């Protein structure tokens, strides 16, 4: 009903984006063809959840808002263009990630710089004009909307706060004191930084704003409802979601077999501060401890092999719904301090709540 | 005069900007040290020729238009700023475009990636955080000035456009109809889109459109004198200037020695669709044209030495001085055009002109 809305206003953006390139941009229509399965292969694919809060929170407020019909039909298609804004800097994000993290699979497919005639090299500008599609969407579509400046302001601060939990995450296996551009980095030993508060810090940048708070607050943007709800809750419900959607990716990246998921772990060989590897330094002795730090860094699918043991063997499934519990708690009981000024947007909530606690994918 | 005022809004933004990672981004004091280091060594180092254009665009206006005190102290400074928009920018590109050329030297130092410290995949994340830079400094500094809608909107048709131009430039050397993601991409054997006709759409998008028209409009923006002039004018101004100075750029990567330039050429050994390389195809024999095919889009330093050979045989600079000269006469006719509307403009044109045909770095 909304999703194949949703899915129809994409082929309307990529024929207006591919013409444009035609007709200001002098592209010959091989490169035209390139951007075209490029554009699919990157912003398709995936589950949709940032796209479809955005139609799903505007949808809410249309069935309690009077409004005429060709208004209706109006917040509902600036409601999938936002929540493809969303998704086409999401495609960014993930061709830069997986060049950054060395991921082989994405969405069941090679990363996008995997793909034989795309390398690094091009993967690199393509992960630009990915960005730069959501810009010229915005001012295109939304050139004449009472909601525009809001809008693109919370945008690009969503998208540096993304970029700084990056920079967060990537240094994340380094000693803060020894960060220096002259010198190349050793990976930490004491792991004295893989404490929750680090970790919390990693996530609240690299995921929950762009992945939570954007959508939420986009979907009220176009349905102009942004005065009729808390931002103080709504910005501690969408950190608080975050958070779990990442411990959640984080678990998976781990256990969850790539044929489902469906991309390749890299966290235990790219020596990620997950929410694992904490949790684990968080309840370990030391002899087991002191294992994880001869076998935790490195590529050899052994000593990959090893941490895997140390993390059924330490019970950390256990530390999950101790946590699991703890967020349902604080997620029903947020929603409920929402239902006081603006109902429709609580309920909104509980449902890309119960989207994300059941999502295996 | 202009310069000095210039340099010391660096230390102003910079300041506000790492403040912010403090007091609103929970940075921890050494990777606001990193990303310190990062921006000098990114932003600073370079001739400041876009950023220095807004500047002496605004002065120029601020001679002839009657102003308070106070008023000229606030164009001048919203000069700067969005000059260091411009600056932030390319510090953007030429970190992406380092990776994507392979490059080792810029600015008389190494490459933001070949740093020891930093490597390519924390240099893409800080590519992506210069851009971001680019957005918070706007609407920080220029949240309630008139021209902020404009701006904003220039500038990300600026950005997207050279975005376009880079995948016209790193796909220059394989045949259009050949180009397909799923299959590797084989360099070009018949050179038959080394065409002055291609080469050019190359030029505008990559470079004349950021490096000219940008910091030309936007000085006009910081002045709110965009009706003052003829855009049409401006275009055709900038992106003839624009060539030349890509041209002029393509010329100094086979010939001028990178002590002075300060950067390695790869314009060869990468098989770019260069000035040199298109000027060549267009006068040399059949025997000649045989011999560079053998010989080029190849590291072997050989081969790249009997390219710079068939170049300097095949007496190029002649062609650069009817180039030169029918560029000075469209560039001099098209500031004559520009006297008419607006004389404050053509003038700082002509001084933007000078500054690029007497340039050697
Ligand atoms: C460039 C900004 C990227 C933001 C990070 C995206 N987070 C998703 C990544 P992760 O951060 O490596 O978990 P993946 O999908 O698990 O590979
Ligand atoms: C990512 C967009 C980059 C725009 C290209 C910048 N042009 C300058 C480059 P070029 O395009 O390789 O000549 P350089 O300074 O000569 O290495
Ligand atoms: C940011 C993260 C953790 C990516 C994981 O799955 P997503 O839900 O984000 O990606 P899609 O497959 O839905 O695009
Ligand atoms: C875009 C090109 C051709 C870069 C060459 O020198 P620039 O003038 O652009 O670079 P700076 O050294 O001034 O930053
Ligand atoms: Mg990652
Ligand atoms: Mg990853
Ligand atoms: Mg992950
Ligand atoms: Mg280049
Ligand atoms: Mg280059
Ligand atoms: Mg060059
Ligand atoms: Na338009
Ligand atoms: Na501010």
């Amino acid at each position: 009903a909304s999703m194949e809305r949703f899915l129809s206003v994409y082929d309307e953006v990529q024929a207006f984006l591919l013409d444009q390139l035609q007709s200001k941009y002098e592209i010959d229509p091989n490169r035209a063809r390139y951007l075209r399965i490029m554009m699919d292969t990157t912003c398709l694919g995936g589950k949709y959840f940032r796209g479809m809060t955005v139609v799903n929170v505007a949808e809410g407020f249309l069935a309690v808002t009077q409004h005429d019909e060709a208004t209706k039909e109006r917040i509902l298609h600036d409601a999938c263009v936002g929540g493809w804004m969303i998704e086409f800097l999401q495609a960014h994000y993930l061709v830069e990630d997986d060049i950054m993290d060395g991921s082989v699979m994405r969405r069941g497919k090679p990363c996008w710089y995997r793909f034989p005639g795309v390398t690094t090299q091009c993967a690199i500008n393509d992960g630009i004009i990915l960005k730069s599609w959501t810009q010229i969407m915005a001012w295109h579509y939304f050139a004449d909307r009472p909601f525009l400046k809001d809008l693109l302001c919370l945008f690009q601060k969503v998208d540096y706060a993304t970029a700084v939990g990056q920079m967060y995450d990537v240094t994340s296996m380094c000693d803060s004191n020894k960060l220096d551009p002259e010198v190349a980095q050793p990976m930490t030993t004491d792991f004295a930084e893989f404490t929750p508060a680090i970790y919390k810090r990693i996530v609240k940048y690299k995921t929950t704003f762009y992945t939570y708070l954007l959508p939420l607050v986009m979907g009220l943007f176009v349905s102009e409802a942004a005065a009729s709800v808390e931002m103080n809750l709504v910005e501690r419900v969408a950190h608080l979601i975050g958070e779990y959607f990442q411990v959640q990716d984080d678990v998976m990246d781990c256990f969850t077999p790539p044929e489902q998921l469906g991309k390749v772990g890299t966290d235990i060989e790219d020596a990620k501060c997950s929410w694992l590897a904490v949790t684990f330094l968080g309840k370990a002795n030391a002899a087991q401890v002191a294992e994880f730090k001869a076998n935790y860094g490195d590529k050899d699918p052994a000593k990959v092999a090893v941490v895997k043991r140390l993390y059924s063997e330490a019970n950390l499934q256990a530390d999950f719904a101790a946590y699991e519990a703890e967020v349902v708690r604080e997620v029903e009981s947020l929603i409920e301090q929402l239902k006081v000024k603006s109902p429709t947007f609580a309920e909104s909530v509980a449902v890309v709540w119960e989207k994300t606690h059941k999502r295996k994918k």
